[PDB]
């Protein structure tokens, strides 16, 4: 998008916290969470989880 | 989109089993769930399920 | 349980963020999270969310 | 529990469509999942999902 933080097939991981890493795979947007994502884990195909934008970093 | 069944702010809930009802606020995609969305509850703020297409359904 | 801050039948809510409200319906415990419940939607029937103890509270 | 399928430490992963594995962490109840079991992904240190036990097997 003319301005997301990351785009589909981003490989992302969660910065903290609880563990989740894989491919970017969807998005969403509400009051609480104005830019988040939906991410498919690398390690079990077909589990998405979602989070907002802050949770996450692109993979280097 | 050119093709989604559904689009944002469309109002749906869930078909059978576990109920869910609200907006629609988001999308994904996996091979497992060609199409998918985000549903944020109307009846708790700021908490979103991901859903594939099959299970929701707009309400009229 | 001998210990726990709630049981099953509580009725709860999560203090702030995303909402939820509902009866405690099981519990979970990792390293993470030692004490978690999971709590089913009093406004959708059959759908179930996890939390850390912290997030909760009984409403009185 | 004098009845349960599994217990606490169990090692299992979900038998189709996304997948899941690791240890069982927990436990719940509802009317439409009378006997279900929270698991902590072993992939994914902190990261818990929570299914009905026919969705489950353990890993022999």
């Amino acid at each position: 998008p003319s301005n997301a933080t990351f785009g589909m097939g981003d490989r992302v991981r969660k910065k903290s916290g609880a563990a989740w890493q894989g491919q970017i795979v969807g998005w969403y947007c509400t009051n609480l969470t104005p830019e988040g994502y939906a991410v498919e884990s690398e390690a079990h195909p077909g589990s998405v989880q979602i989070y907002p934008v802050a949770a996450l970093e692109r993979i280097n």
